[PDB]
This record gives C-alpha cells, sequence and structure tokens, in this order.
C-alpha cells in the first residue's frame, strides 16, 4: 500500500516537461539496448566471412558489416550521453517542486513535532531524500526495459543457434543472480538506512555545536566541543565500513559466480572450437555475448539493491514528516466577533506523561479587560497560553470562544481571533519590512512605518530606520530590546480579540516598556489582555490577577487583596 | 590546495590513495595490448587455418578475456578503495571543519546560519572527493593508452591514422581548456546560490512558529520560491555550457575519427590496407573513448573543484586583524578594570560608544543601565573580547586586553549573555562546557546554587535530555542552567546581561546571594532595568547613547538624574 503512495509521489513531482524527459529517458535506454543486442551478431557474421576464405569474400560486404558495427557503437555511446543529459534538465526540473512541497509540509506540522529536531537534520533530510528520489526515477528510467532487452534477446539468439550449454549456463546465472542478491537486498538497505540515519544525527550535532559556539567559545569548550562530534563521525564511520563490507562481499560473490559459470561456456566453446564441433563465428559471439551481458548484469544487481534501499530510506522520510496527526474537526466558514471572551473549563496538561503540568484550570475571562498571570518558574504559564494559542490539542477539559470550543476552531481563524507575543523572539534573516510583513502581506509601505512609531522602532540612535534594514540570523544585529520591540510591531498590523503578553516586555526599559503597552490598550481597546510577568508594577495595572502554582490556579481577584493574602504575590512584594 | 587533501590522509588513507593510482595505471597498460590482440586474430581468419593456427586464435581470445576481465576487476577494486578512503578522509575533514569554526571570530560567525555552514561542509566534501577521484584515475591511465596507441598506430606506419589520431587529443585539449574556466565561474556561481538557498531553508525552518502563528506561508514560501527560481537559473546556465562542450567535442570525434575510418576503408577496399589493420584501427577508435573521456573529466573537473575548494578555504581561513598575545601569563586573584576613552562602531556607518571612560575594582558589584539601544551589551561584548576593532584603551591591572589571550581573557571573564545558550544534550554536558574536568558532586553542588537541584517537587537528574534551544525547559530554568556554569568556573569579573529577567526576586536575589558568597574577590557588572539589583550595586552607571551620562550611588541619582527618579517611582 505504502510502495503505490511512493512512486505517486514522485510522479507528481514531475510536470509536464518533467514526464517528457522522463519518458526520454525510458525510450532512447530501451531503443539502444535493441541496437546494441544486435551487435554481436554483426561480429560473429564479420567472423564467418572472413574464416577460411583465403581473402575471397565480399570486400563491399564486410565494410557494410563493419559499418552496422560502428553505427551499434556509435548509436549506443550518443544515447549514454543523451540520456545523461536528460537525467540533469529531469533532476533541475523536479528540484524545486521537491523543496518548496517539503517547506509547505513542514509549515502544516504540529510545533511538538517540529520541536523535535533542529535545522541541521531536516536540511540534511531533504538531501537524502532528494537523493533517494534521483536514484529511483534513475532505476525505473535505465535499468528496467533496457537490461530485460539485452538479456531476452540474448537468450533467444543463443537458443536459436541451438547451442544448449550456452544459453543453458546464460539463464543459470541470470536465476542463481537474482535469487542470491534478493536473499541479500534487504540486508543491505537495514545497513544503509541505520548508517544514513546516524549521518543525520551527525549533521544535527554540527548544526547544534555551531549554533552555540560563541557558548563553547568562551567556556573554551573546544576540547568538550570536539570530542562529542568526533564520537558521532566514530558512530558514522562504524555505521558505514558495516555496509561496505557486506557491498564488498556481494560484488565479489557475484564476481567469482561470474567468472565460474561464464568461464566454464568459454573454456567449452574453446574445446567446441578445438574439435571442429564449434564455427570461429559461433565462438566469437558465445565470446561478445560473455562480455556484452556484464552491463544488464550490473543494471539488474543496481535495480535489486538500489530499488530496495532508496525505497526504504524514502519510506522512512515520509513517515517522520505527514505521520502526527490526532484529529482537527474544524468549522467550514467562520466569521469570529469583533469581542470575544474566553471561557477554560478543568484544563488538565502533560507534556510527556508521568509528570501534570497543568492539574485542573478552570479561569474565565472578558473583552476589553486586561489580566496578570503570574507564579513560579514551572507552574506552567506559558504552557497554559500556548494551549490558548493552539500549540498543543492533547489535552484534558475545554476551551470555549464565546460558545465555540477552540477543538472546532481552524488553526487560521484561533491565529486570526489570538496573537501570541511570545517569551523568546523569531527574527527571520531578512529586511525589517520581511519580518513585519509575516504579521500581514498586504500591508503597504505607510501602515508598516506608522506601526515602527508604536512599537518605538521608528528612530535608533537620533537616526530613522530604514524598513530595508537587513536582520543578521536570529535577529542579533539587533538589541534585545530592539528584538522584542520587531515582535510588538508585528501587533499592530495584526487585528485580535486576544493578546497575549509572555514576559514579551522584560528586555525594554521602564519608558518604553509603558509607552508600546499603552499604545496596544489605546489601538486594541476591545482586546482580552493576558500579561504573563513576575514585576508587580505589570501585575497592579490589571483588572484581575490570576496566580498559578503546580499546575492549580491557587488565587484571583485585584492585586491589593492579593498581595497579603497570597503566598506568591506577597514573595514578589517583599521588596520596597 | 592539494597539501590541505594531502594531510587529511593517515597511513592508511596514503595506501589506499596509491593503490587507486596503481590498479588504474596497470590496467590501462594491460588493456592497451588489447587492439593488437584483435589483429592477430583477424590475421589468422585469413590465413590457412591449421592445428596450430586453430590454437594460436584461442590462446589469443583468452589473452583478449584477461585484458577485459582484469580491466573490469580493476573498475570494482578502484571503487571498493574509494569508498574505504571516503570513510578514512571523511572523520579528519570534519573535525579539522568544527575546530575551524571554534578558531573564527564572533564577528564572522554571526555572518551565516548553520543550515549555510551545514551545506558548506558537503560541498567542499565533494569537492576533495571529486580532486581525490581526478587524480588517482585521470592522469597516468589515459596517458599510458593515449601513447601506446600513437606508439604503435606510428609503428605500423600508418601516417594518416596516427597523425589525424594526435590531432584530436591536440584540438580536444586545447578547445576545453579554452573553456574550462567559463564552466567553473557558472559553476562556483550555482553553488554559492544553493548556499544561499540552505540559509534561507534554515532561517524558516528555525522560525516556523512565528510564521505558522502569523498565518504567513504565502510570504514565507514565496522567498523560498525565488531563492529556488535563483538556483535553477545558475544551473540551466552551467547545464547549457556542460551540454554544448559535450556536443560539440562529440561531433570533433565523429568529424576527425570518422575521416580515419574511412580512409582505412578504401584502403582496405583498393587491397592498399589488410582487413587485420583495418580492425585494429576501429578496434583504436573505440578504446581511446574512455581516456579521451577521462581527460575530459581531468580538465573540467579537477579545475571547476579546485575552484569552489579555493573559495572554501578563503572564508574559512582569512578575516585575522592582528592579536600580539602572551606567552605565559599567570592572571592574579584580584582584578580591577580600566576603561579609558572607548570608542566603538559596529558597521562605521554609526557609533555606538561615544567614549566610554569608566574605572571598577575588585570586590564591588556595579550596575549598568540606560535606554535599549544605549550600548550596554555592546559595551560589556568588547570587555569579554568579543570585538577587537576599538579606539582607545581596556586594562586588567595595567595588562592591556589587546595583549591578553582569547583564552586567558575567557578564564578572568565571565559573561552571561543576554540570550541563553543550551545545547542539545544532557544537562551534565550543558555544564561540563564551564568545566571539563568536573566530576559528578561538583556539578549537582553548582544545581543547587543555581536553584535546578528540583523542579516540579521531584529532584533534577543530571541526565536530563534537553530539546533544541533548550525549549524542554522555562524561560527561568533555561537562565539557571546558564548561571550554574559559572559556579564551575573560577572567573576575576563576572557579568550579568539581564541574564536573570526570568526569574523572580525571591530566586534572582536568592542565586545573585550565592554569586557574591562563593565569588567574594569578583567584580560584578550587572545590566539591569530592574531596580532589586540597581539598588544593591556599590554605584551605578547610566549610559546613554553611547556615552556614560551618571555615576555614583542609586539614591543619589534618583535626585540627581530624571531617568533614574523615574525609574524608582515604579514602586
Ligand atoms: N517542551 C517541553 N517539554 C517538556 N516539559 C516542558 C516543556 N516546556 C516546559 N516544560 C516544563 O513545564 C513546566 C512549566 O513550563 P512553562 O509553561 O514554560 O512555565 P512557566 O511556569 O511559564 N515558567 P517561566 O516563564 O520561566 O517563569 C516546567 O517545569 C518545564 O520544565
Ligand atoms: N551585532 C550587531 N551588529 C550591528 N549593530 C548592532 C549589533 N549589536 C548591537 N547593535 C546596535 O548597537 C546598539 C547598542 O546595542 P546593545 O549593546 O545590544 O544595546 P542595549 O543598549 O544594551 N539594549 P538592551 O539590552 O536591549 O535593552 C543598538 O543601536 C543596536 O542596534
Ligand atoms: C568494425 C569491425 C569490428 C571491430 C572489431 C571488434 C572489436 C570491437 C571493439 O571492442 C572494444 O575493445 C576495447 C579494447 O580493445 C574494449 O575496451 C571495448 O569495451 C570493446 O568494445
Ligand atoms: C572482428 C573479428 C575478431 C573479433 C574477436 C574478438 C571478439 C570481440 C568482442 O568484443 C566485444 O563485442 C561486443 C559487441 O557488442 C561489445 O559490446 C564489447 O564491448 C566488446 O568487448
Ligand atoms: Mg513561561
Ligand atoms: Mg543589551
Amino acid at each position: 500500500k505504502q510502495k503505490n503512495s511512493l512512486f505517486n509521489y514522485i510522479y507528481s513531482l514531475m510536470d509536464v516537461r518533467g514526464k517528457f524527459l522522463f519518458f526520454s529517458m525510458l525510450f532512447i535506454t530501451s531503443l539502444s539496448s535493441i541496437i546494441i543486442s544486435i551487435s554481436p551478431l554483426i561480429l560473429a557474421k564479420i567472423t564467418d566471412l572472413l574464416s577460411g576464405s583465403l581473402s575471397n569474400f565480399s570486400y563491399e560486404y564486410l565494410v557494410l558489416l563493419a559499418c552496422l558495427y560502428m553505427f551499434c557503437v556509435i548509436s549506443n555511446k550518443a544515447s549514454v550521453f543523451l540520456f545523461m543529459i536528460l537525467q540533469s534538465s529531469l533532476r533541475i526540473n523536479m528540484q524545486k517542486k521537491m523543496s518548496l512541497k517539503y517547506l509547505r509540509e513542514l509549515y502544516n506540522e504540529n510545533i511538538t513535532n517540529l520541536s523535535k529536531n533542529n535545522a541541521g537534520y531536516t536540511t540534511q533530510s531533504l538531501n537524502q531524500a532528494s537523493n533517494d528520489i534521483y536514484i529511483l526515477v534513475r532505476n525505473v528510467s535505465q535499468n528496467i526495459l533496457s537490461p530485460v532487452i539485452q538479456l531476452i534477446s540474448t537468450i533467444v539468439v543463443v537458443l536459436s543457434t541451438k547451442d544448449w550449454f550456452s544459453a543453458g549456463v546464460f539463464f543459470l546465472y541470470i536465476l542463481v543472480f537474482v535469487i542470491f542478491n534478493t536473499r541479500l537486498t534487504g540486508s543491505l538497505a537495514s545497513l544503509r538506512k541505520h548508517s544514513m540515519d546516524i549521518t543525520l544525527n551527525s549533521y544535527s550535532l554540527l548544526s547544534d555545536t555551531v549554533d552555540n559556539m560563541i557558548a563553547a567559545k568562551k567556556n573554551n569548550a573546544l576540547r568538550l566541543i570536539s570530542e562529542r562530534y568526533e564520537d558521532a563521525l566514530t558512530q558514522e564511520n562504524n555505521a558505514q565500513k558495516k555496509y561496505w563490507l557486506l557491498s564488498s562481499k556481494v560484488l565479489l560473490l557475484n564476481s567469482l559466480l561470474a567468472v565460474i559459470l561464464f568461464g566454464s561456456v568459454f573454456i567449452y566453446n574453446i574445446l567446441g572450437v578445438l574439435n571442429g564441433v564449434v564455427s570461429i563465428g559461433h565462438f566469437i559471439m558465445i565470446t561478445s555475448y560473455i562480455i556484452l551481458l556484464s552491463t544488464p548484469v550490473e543494471n539488474i544487481g543496481a535495480l535489486l539493491s538500489e530499488i530496495r534501499q532508496s525505497m526504504s530510506s524514502l519510506a522512512g522520510f515520509i513517515q517522520r514528516h505527514a505521520e502526527n496527526k490526532a484529529t482537527s474537526p474544524s468549522i467550514p466558514f467562520l466569521n469570529m466577533e469583533r469581542k470575544l471572551n474566553l471561557s477554560i473549563r478543568e484544563l488538565s496538561f502533560s507534556y510527556s506523561d508521568d509528570k501534570k503540568i497543568l492539574n485542573s484550570v478552570s479561569l474565565d475571562l472578558f473583552t476589553g479587560k486586561m489580566y496578570s498571570l503570574t507564579g513560579p518558574s514551572g507552574s506552567g504559564k506559558s504552557t497554559l497560553v500556548k494551549i490558548i494559542s493552539g500549540y498543543y490539542k492533547n489535552y484534558f477539559g475545554d476551551i470555549y470562544l464565546n460558545d465555540i470550543s477552540l477543538r472546532n476552531i481552524s488553526d487560521e481563524d484561533l491565529n486570526d481571533a489570538i496573537y501570541y507575543l511570545t517569551q523568546d523572539d523569531y527574527i527571520f534573516m531578512d529586511t525589517l519590512r520581511f519580518n513585519l510583513r509575516l504579521a500581514n502581506y498586504d500591508a503597504s509601505e505607510n501602515e508598516i512605518f506608522k506601526v515602527l512609531k508604536l512599537a518605538n522602532l521608528s528612530v535608533v540612535n537620533n537616526e530613522p530606520v530604514s524598513l530595508d534594514t537587513h536582520l543578521i540570523n536570529r535577529g542579533n544585529n539587533y538589541s534585545g530590546g530592539q528584538k522584542q520591540r520587531i515582535s510588538l510591531a508585528r501587533l499592530f498590523l495584526r487585528k485580535p480579540a486576544i493578546i497575549i503578553i509572555d514576559e514579551a516586555t522584560s528586555a525594554l526599559d521602564y519608558i518604553n516598556e509603558s509607552e508600546i503597552l499603552s499604545s496596544i490598550r489605546t489601538h486594541f481597546p476591545d482586546a482580552l489582555i493576558i500579561n504573563i510577568s513576575h514585576r508587580i508594577n505589570l501585575l497592579e495595572c490589571s483588572d484581575c490577577v490570576y496566580v498559578l502554582n503546580e499546575g492549580n490556579i491557587v488565587a484571583s481577584g485585584h492585586f491589593r487583596d492579593l498581595m497579603v493574602s497570597n503566598e506568591y504575590i506577597s514573595g514578589l512584594a517583599s521588596v520596597t
């Protein structure tokens, strides 16, 4: 069942030009195997015409024979060059379509599955998959029809000249070969997959070390960093050597079998020529067939290995990239209300198992009101807002948005209704314009510049900020606070009902913090605001404060009513 | 270049490489006898065909078989040695890269992402592979087969054949070298765009959650699709030139070798040339394609994998200023900091530090504050040796920073960065980053001082597996990992750049208390917007638009300075 899905996926990557290039590759490979299967006859015809006669034969017929053999050899080589020209053209063609499908497939994945592996890994995963497709495209377009044509014609013709021992041992070889190899193909595929996986692990550890180089540099940790890579490389070499040995043995055993079987057919026809039983023309034809048969035998060996091993390694890739999906019912045409209220009823959550992060959170929040959420680091403030923000769907209990449950809300609509300002910043290595256009694609040059003022990012160091400012990897081109302001400027282009600010202002100074937080409430008057903070001034300003402790909501109401009642907020209000 | 490739080969690597060269050379000697054995077989066919002529035909046919078998055994043996050599050279190549990346400056490291550096290793590994191959296979072997051909065809006194044969190798080597550089440039430019494309994929995948939550599929997809279009166009440009060279080389061969075939046909028809010689000539025309092909590769592949490997060495071994350093420096337990008229720019376009003049001392805690963009991080980064292109001077008890080795500076100063850098590994590994030789107890002791020894009423294991960017942990728990590292280290200066922002007052004060206790003589610079640290410091420094605008005690500043007055009013 998964076998059919695989080839349909490869076929789909080919546009009209892609389908032509693929069929041209199949045709030219097939045509040349027909032509080259003729050539050992031509050689035999040349041999007899000369053998015996003492220069007494048609010199014009020898020239015609020699020219036909040349046409065979030329057309077979033109075919090789034409196939590789078509192959690269098809690689180029299928490449773009393959890569975008991956990016779009990665966008539709869940946050839990995305977080599982880094960029180093996903980047080299595309690499392995692309190459896997390439191999499969080749093995199909080249090693299916062509070796069958050359093997059929060879047994048919040798059978026609009534040589039973030759055609017999020839057919015996293809039989022993196809059996022996298939009885060892899976054993290679498994050893190759296991290797390729360790290779991903190794690219993953390189990108992990390079992304955290500054940390390792400043801790003078070259030895610790170098040794954990050197260990990964050692796991890679050992996995590669294990494949190499099996691969090397199969090749040597297949070579020794060929020498024993085809060697006998060569000795048999030698004795046949020495005892006048067999003609020289025929001897040359059997000798010519033994030599010609190696390439179709090679193309079969390849197919039996390469098709099974690239199908296994490609199966594993499609699995860890299209599998993880619970249900998600969603609503067909939903047009969310400008005013939305939040109702969390007996919400429970665990990231893994054995440990519960949210015990039985029961809350009720309303339009145009600001709420503060606090608690110790590990209580689950981020977790709770992430679930509200649809990061996770494996939760016990229910969450409503004006009667409508989250479970029945499409990820697109939820993201239009709620805007989560994350604890960590996510700045794209691109222009400032690009980072803000992330919030709204259709936004004009003015709408974007207006938003810079609202986030206090219109002027940096007495200089006006350009929308064309190039932003380095992780936006480390900008200060901690300037990073927070990019993410804040995004909110102003968006139009949400709920606004979550998870410690999203921590890097800003008192002036900026207050001015932006002011501008938020001004620009979004009816917006429900959840604010996560460990700071009294941010807790004070709220219409109501919620204290989360070890998963459960332990305290509610006004900050003043809590600053003495509650154990945690009294701990905060220890200073001054 | 070739010395760098040679160095990647250990003793087993050098054997495998020479075995590859030998076997390729030996097989070209053997296969160059082949057209003469075919001639003798054609000669015997037009003879008497006596018992001895039949026996000689068989012994001849056996020698041709030995040629064909030994040539194929050589191909299989070469590919077995090649993969063994690839495996061998692989590890050594990869570590040299990681170690080369560690020795690079922060400014140059920040220039490109992991997606880029990962695929950069890929391209160079493959460029080495190609070079190892074209050298071990396409140098001696085609020369042997081309020499013996002209020698033997010259011996049989066929001038037109050996003439046009030598003419072809001459026109070929000229025509191709004329277009090799044009191919290498088109290939390099393509491979570079390919890096750009892998860079944009890792950039998008690292910030997927942002793009997902902003429903930005179209903007994200469009950007990548543009990069892929820049990739296809760069690839198509190489493809066309590559395809033309191949078709023109093929058409030249058909015209030149086709004439040698027609000439010897007419020679056979007019009794001038024997059939035995006519076969030997076509047998040489057919045999010559593989050495012509290997020269076609050698010419084109050696140049294009040298161009793209030149680039890789340039961007991974250059951009070093000076660094005089110090031979054997043993830094004093007590160190004072003296910044004199410090000025700095990142891209020279704008000044970040105007003329910072400061003086700090042992065992005292100092607070640094100012608006976001003043340059607090910049200043401590320069103190921590992130950047060396600065005007003014920085001393450490008479010794200038310029004369301090990056290893010694990192042992004297410990910078707790604004953003956290958690390794995807065990908690043990993340803490061993600070001190390799640390025992299981030294590490757990440090977990208590970091307030990380217990998470959710459960004792924290040193074997806790930490996901990409440590997102397996809470904002504050991340900060605590970086804080726990400091307790294994032994510095004179301790910089805390907003490194406790994700912590509540209790823990912030509690960890900062255990820092001062465990490091009594340590000079502490604290960057904070909050007041629970500014009030605790021995002196406060206010940075505004590059210049230090206010100094002294916090209480004396919330009277004098409006910024410090307004900040304290947040009570
Ligand atoms: N992806 C994850 N996988 C497993 N456990 C996690 C993950 N993220 C967080 N946790 C744990 O879940 C608990 C609460 O997580 P989180 O919601 O980030 O907390 P928080 O209470 O908001 N803390 P903070 O923001 O630092 O002050 C902590 O004990 C974390 O260790
Ligand atoms: N790597 C960089 N490349 C270019 N400019 C930079 C870089 N890092 C910082 N800057 C700029 O230098 C100035 C000061 O940066 P930084 O030292 O991080 O500031 P900060 O004043 O400490 N702000 P913060 O800690 O966010 O509240 C700002 O104008 C930044 O945009
Ligand atoms: C035009 C009349 C017939 C020509 C004589 C028959 C021999 C055909 C040429 O054989 C070639 O010999 C080479 C070594 O000499 C091999 O490397 C090559 O694989 C093989 O294809
Ligand atoms: C001309 C009379 C003397 C000929 C005696 C030697 C036998 C030549 C065998 O050559 C083989 O012929 C095949 C034909 O298809 C090619 O595929 C193959 O590469 C080549 O090796
Ligand atoms: Mg949190
Ligand atoms: Mg800073």
